[PDB]
C-alpha cells in the first residue's frame, strides 16, 4: 500500500515571450521573477520544475501552445528537457561555463552538440513543434494584412495553436528536479509567446508502483546554441555508437524529424527517404512526410498567397458547368518534410527489442539531402532517444 | 491479485458492404457466413461479439473506418450496440417479431422509438459519424483545388469507449447503420481493442450504462424535427442510489438544404430533474479542414476581393473562388467527421424516479422537401 | 441692386470609391442611382453638377478629402472638370464616342490629349493630390501592420486627409452645369475613397456685380485614359500654340506640376528646373520642390520604413552625451519634386500681362527631365491655364 | 461712390533685434533713426505706424518673422498694439511717467497690468507666438549629432501670418505696434513686421463700423510676474459697455507654461472662461502636431527612447529594438509649439446691453510657481463687435 501525493499541474510557461532581443537579453539572462530563464537573447526560454516523490505510477501530459506576437513567419520550435545525467547542457553553455565537446570531423564535420560526447548528453525533446504564419497578432476580424487573404471556406481565424501529447515515458528526465524549456528559431524582437502545461496524473491504484521507466538520448540536430544548420546528411550518414551497461528488454526508439529549406525545391518541400538504423539493421524507414497541410489554413493569416489559374467545375445558375478562375494557393497549403505550419510532430516509434549489455550503433541517413547553398539553407532537424523499462 | 486474460482484438467489420439492395437483402438477412446479420435491405450491418470475462479493469478503443463504394454522398451514420437489458431492439423488430412500442401522441407525436417504453431501451450509440462525399471510389483536376495534392482513400475515426464496457460485456449485437440509399453504398470497418490492466491488484469497477434517447432513424422511423413543436421529456427510474453521475450527449443537426438545421445556429438545452447541465450551440467552423476526403462534394464560385502576391508586389483583385459544400460550416459535425459526445458531471442521483429533458426551442420543422431535423442520443454513465 | 440669390453647397462625390475593378466596371459605367459615372474600371468618379444663374460675384471653395480603403500607396490624383467649350472629353472618350486627337510626332511624340487640337480643349485641373501611404485603413491604434511603424513623436496616425482650395478663378468652368470628377492612379481592387464638396458663397453687397472672368485651359500631362507617361520633356521642349479671340488685359497663367520616378535617383526624389514661356519669355522658372514632407508623417501610416544610422547628440542620466543609434526614416519623410504623400499642389501664377488678340505660342521646358526606362518611370505631371477678366 | 484710397503695405520691422543688453539700452530709448523704439532694455521693440483714412473696407494682414541671432531657447514672444483708448500704457510706464494702476489684492494679488483699472486698459494682442530653439543662427554635411534623417535642412526663420481685420480698429489712422519676446541674452533675436492692408476694389462697399474691447492680458511685458495666479484664484473682472452692442464675440488667447518636467507646458488644464455668470468658453488648450515643427528647431534638446520598431531590413519586414530620438520640441504642449503662433479662440457672446458686464478666467488645476518652476499661464482677452 503506496502513499497518494495527488495530481500535480503545472502551468511552467503563460504566453511567456519568445523572441529575438539581443541589446535587452545577452547570451544568458537569469532567473527573472516568474522563474523564466532565457538563452541566447530570448530565443529560449527555460524554467526549474520540481515534482514530488511519486513512488505510485503517473501518467504526463504536455500542452504547448503559440501565438505571433508579431513574428509572421512559421519558425522552428523545440520544447526540450535538459538531460539530467549530463555535465554540460544548453544552460551552462549559455552561461560560459562549458562548451559542447570538439568532435571528430571525419566523423560530424563541425557539427557539435548533435551526438554524445565527453560529459555531455544531447537535450531530449519533449515536442518538436513549427509555428504557423502569424496566429493571433494577425487574427482579429479585420487585421489590415490578412482581412482579405481570408479565403471564403475559412470562416475565421484563430487565435493561437495548441499541442498535446503524452510524454509518461519521459517522466524520467522530468522527475524530482528538471530545467524545461522552450526554443523557437525567431529573429525578431516581436516574436512569440508560448505557454507549457504538465499534468501529472497519479494512479488511483494502491498497489501500482512506478515502473522503472528509462530514457536514453541518442542525437539532437537542433541547432540551439552557437550550432550550425544540420545538412550534414548530404555528405555522410551519421554514426554513432552508444553503451547499454546492462541488458533490456523490448526497446523502443523514438525517432522526430522535419525537414527544411524554404526556398523553390529545398528539403522543406521535397520528398526525401529517412533511413535508421540499430547495429546494422534498418528499424525505420520511410519518407517524412504531410500532404494535409491545407488543414491547417486557419492558423495561418500571415501566410503568403498565390493565384493558380485552373478550370473548376461548380454549380451556376444553369446546372453543373466549368469556367477560368484564379485560385487562391497559401505557403501554409504546401506539403513538406513532416510538418505544416501549425502542427507538432508526433515522433515515429520502433520496437528495437532486446538489446545486449555493450556496445551497439546507431545510424541515421538521409542519403539524397541537400547541402546548404549560400541563402538556400536545406537542412533536417533530427531527434532520437530509447525508452525502455528495467 | 487477479489471474490476466490478456487483451481482446476484434476485427468487426473489415470492408463491409453497406448499402441499399431491396432485391438482394429483405428487412432481416441471417448471420451470413462471416457472421453479419443485415437489416434494412443493408443499410445497417449488425454482429454478435463475445469477450472474455474481465476481472480486471480495461480501456475500451473503438476504429471506424469508412469509404464510399459508390455512393457520392454525406451520410448519417451510427456505430451502435443492442442494449442488453432491452427485449425489444432493432433486430427483432426488423425480424417481424416485435415493433417499437407504441408512444404517447401528446408527448412523443408519431416519433417511435426514440424514447423507452415497455420492453423497449433506446439503442445505445457507440459512435456517431457523417460519411464525406465519396471519400475512396472517387479519389483519383477540375475537383481538385490547387492547395489539395491528392484525396485520402478512406477515412477513419477513433474513440474510447472505456464507459460503454458494461454495454459491451460478454456477449453483445454491435451494428453500423448509413442512411444509404444506393446499391453501390460503403464499405465500413470496425475494431475493437480491449486492453487489460498489467496491475494484479486493479479490481474492474462496476460501471453502468443507462441508455435515455436516441431519435436516429434506423428502421421505420421518422425524421427528429420533433424539438420544432415541443420538447422531449421523459422519465426514467435510478433502482440504486448513484454517485457522481454523467451525462453523455450526442448532437447533430440537418436539412441539407439553404437556410436548413444543417447550416442554422440553435441552442440545444439539456435539463435532468428540472436543472440545466447543458446549454450550447453544437457547431463547427473548421469543416475547410476535411476536404481532401470529399473529392464528389459539390462546389460554386464565390467572388471575393482577394490579396495575393502579383509580379509588381502585393495587390488585390476580384476573383471567382471555388467553395465546396463540405467546407461549409455546420450544426455540430462535417463531412468526414464523427462527433464527440458531450460530457456533463450530474452529480448524484436518489434512488426513484427522474426527469429528463432536451430542448431545441428554434429548431425547424419539416417543410415539404426541406428535411430539418436533430439526431440526438443520450445515456448516462456512473460506478457503484 | 442685383436680386440674392443665396449660398449653394454641393456634396459632389461622399466616400465615393475610388479602384480599379475591370470585371466590375469596363471603360465606361452610366450613372448610378446617385448620378456617379465611372470611366477607366474605377480609376475616374464622375459627377454633373448644376449651379443657380449667379448675378452677384461669388467666392468657391473646393474640399476634397480621400483615405485608403486598402490601396497601401501614394498615387497621383486629379480633382478636375472636363471643359465646357470642348467637343471630345474623358467621358465621350471612355463612351467610345470620340478620341483625343491625332497629334503631330515631331511636336509631341505619341502624348496624346496633352495640348489642344480639333474639337479638344485639354482636361482642366481643379486640385492636384497625392495620396498618402493607407490613411485610414491602415490608421487604427493597434494595426498591425503600421502599430509598430509609427515614430515615439507621433502621437496617433490621422484617419484621413483633407484638402482645401479657393478656386473662384474657375467658377467660369462651373458655372450653370458641368461635369467634375476624380482620377487616381490605383491600380488596386481595394482602392480609395474619395469625397468632394464645393461650395458658393454669394457676395452680401447688393452692387457687387459678377466680373466676367474667363478661363483657357492650355496644357495637361495626366494620364487619365489611354495615355501614357509624361517622359517627353527629357528628349524635347512642348511647344504650343493658342488662340486669343479677343484681347485681353492682365491675364495671369496658372502651372500646376509634379516630378514622378518613385525608384533611387528618379524624378520624384530630383531637382530638376522647370522653365515656362509665353510667346518666347520666360514668366516662371523655378525648382519644383518640398522639403518638409516630415510635416505629413501623421498621414502615412503604410509608408515604408528604414533604419538609418547615426550618431546623436542626447541628455542621457550623467548629462549631454552622444551615441549611435539606428533611426527611422519614412519614404513619406523624403524631400520630393513639388509633392508630398499626403499633400495638394498650390498652382504657381505668373502675372503675364496683356495679351493681343491672335495667335501666342506656350513652352514648357524641364530640360533635364529623366527617360522612362524599363521599370523606372520617370515622368512630369503637367497642367497649365490662363484666367483673366475681361 | 467711395474715392479708392489705394492698398497699404508697412515695413513696420525688418530683423529689428529684440535683445536683452541693459547697459546699451535702459527701461525707455527714444525713437531711433529708423522710428524704432525700445523699451525694458531691448525685450520690446515698439513703432508708430500711421495709415491713411480708408472709407471703404479693407482686409489686415499680419506676417511676423523671427530668427535667433545667437539665444538659444523657446522664449514666449507677443506681437502688439498700444490700445488708443489707455492714457496709461507700456511706453509710458517705461518713460517712468505713469505706472500700472495698483490693484486690490484679495481679487488679483500683486499682477499688476493684468486687467484694466483708473485710465488702464491692457495691451492688446495682434499675434501670440513662441520662438522655436535657435532658428537661423544655429541653423548650419550628411550625417549629423541634431539634425534628424528625416529632416533634409533647417530652416533659416519661421513666419507667420494672420488675418486681423477684425483688430483694424486699433490701428487705424494711427498707432503704436511693437514685438515682444521674453530674451534675457544680449544676442537675442531678429524680428520682421509687415502689415498689408487691401483696399475694397468695390465702390459701394462702405466700412463697417468695427469696434475692439480689450478685457485683459497676462503677459509679463514690463515690471510684471509670472502669472500663476490661476492656480489660487480664478481672475474676475467688470468691464463697462457705453452703448448696448450686438452678437459680440469674445477672442480669447492662451498658452500654457513651466517648461520644467510635469509643468503647466506640458500638463492638460482646463479652461473655463465665463461672461456675465455664463459659460462661453470651456476647453483644453492643447497641440498635439509639434514634430511637424522640428525643422526649425536645431537647437532643440533631444532625449533617447526605447521601443521595438518596424522596418525593412535586407531580409524583409522585420523589428529590432532601437533608440529613438525624441526632440523637446516634438512634444505636445498646452496650446502651442516652438515655433507656432497661436490663432485665438472665439465664441459668440450675443448682445451686450449698455453698462456694467463680469467676465471671468479660470484655470481651476494651473500650478503654482515653485522655486525654479515657472508654472504660469498666458492669457489675453477680447471683444470685437461692428456697430
Amino acid at each position: 500500500e503506496l502513499p497518494a501525493l495527488g495530481n500535480t499541474h503545472i502551468q511552467v510557461f503563460d504566453k511567456t515571450p519568445v523572441c529575438f532581443r539581443p541589446d535587452s537579453f545577452p547570451n544568458y539572462t537569469p532567473a527573472n521573477a516568474d522563474g523564466v530563464i532565457r538563452l541566447v537573447n530570448g530565443r529560449i526560454i527555460l524554467k526549474k520544475i520540481t515534482l514530488p516523490d511519486y513512488k505510485r505510477d503517473v501518467d504526463v501530459t504536455l500542452k504547448v501552445t503559440v501565438a505571433s506576437n508579431g513574428d509572421r513567419w512559421d519558425k522552428s520550435g523545440s520544447c526540450f528537457v535538459l538531460p539530467k545525467e549530463s555535465v554540460i547542457n544548453l544552460m551552462n553553455i549559455a552561461e560560459g561555463k562549458r562548451a559542447f565537446p570538439a568532435v571528430d570531423s571525419t566523423k560530424y564535420e563541425k557539427m557539435i552538440g548533435i551526438v554524445p560526447g565527453q560529459d555531455y548528453v544531447p537535450t531530449l525533446e519533449l515536442m518538436r513543434f513549427m509555428t504557423p504564419f502569424g496566429v493571433g497578432y494577425y487574427s482579429s476580424d479585420n487585421d489590415s494584412l490578412s482581412s482579405k487573404r481570408r479565403p471564403v471556406y475559412i470562416p475565421k481565424w484563430e487565435k493561437s495553436v495548441t499541442w498535446v501529447q503524452d510524454i509518461t515515458d519521459l517522466y524520467p528526465a522530468l522527475e524530482r528536479e528538471a530545467y524545461v524549456g522552450i526554443y523557437i528559431d525567431t529573429w525578431t524582437a516581436e516574436g512569440y509567446v508560448a505557454s507549457m502545461e504538465l499534468d501529472v496524473k497519479e494512479s488511483k491504484i494502491t498497489c501500482d508502483v512506478m515502473p522503472e521507466r528509462r530514457v536514453k538520448p541518442l542525437m539532437n540536430t537542433v541547432y540551439y546554441i552557437g550550432q550550425t544548420y544540420p545538412d550534414i546528411f548530404s555528405r555522410k550518414d551519421v554514426v554513432m555508437d552508444f553503451d547499454m551497461p546492462k541488458a533490456a528488454k523490448n526497446v523502443r526508439l523514438k525517432y522526430i524529424v522535419t525537414g527544411h529549406g524554404g526556398h523553390s525545391g529545398g528539403d522543406e518541400f521535397v520528398e526525401k527517404r529517412n533511413i535508421v538504423s540499430v547495429d546494422g539493421k534498418e528499424v525505420l524507414n520511410f519518407i517524412p512526410w504531410r500532404d494535409d497541410c491545407a488543414s491547417f489554413r486557419r492558423f495561418n493569416p500571415a501566410t503568403g498567397v498565390w493565384l493558380i489559374p485552373r478550370v473548376a467545375a461548380y454549380i451556376g445558375d444553369k446546372g453543373y458547368t466549368t469556367k477560368e478562375i484564379e485560385e487562391p494557393l497559401a505557403s501554409s497549403d504546401l506539403s513538406r518534410s513532416n510538418w505544416c505550419p501549425g502542427s507538432d510532430v508526433m515522433p515515429e516509434e520502433a520496437v528495437i527489442g532486446d538489446l545486449s549489455a555493450g556496445k551497439h550503433s546507431f545510424k541515421v541517413s538521409i542519403p539524397e539531402a541537400q547541402q546548404v547553398d549560400g541563402n538556400k539553407l536545406n537542412h533536417w532537424l533530427v531527434s532520437a532517444y530509447l525508452v525502455w523499462e528495467e
